[PDB]
């Protein structure tokens, strides 16, 4: 293994700012 594995890590970091956005967008919405 390899990029492989940094992937996966990749993945879910981007993954939770996509979440965190929608969670910081509802409850400074307009």
């Amino acid at each position: 293994q390899t990029n492989w594995q940094k992937l996966e890590v990749f993945w879910a970091k981007h993954m939770w700012n996509f979440i965190s956005g929608i969670q910081y967008l509802a409850g400074l919405s307009t």
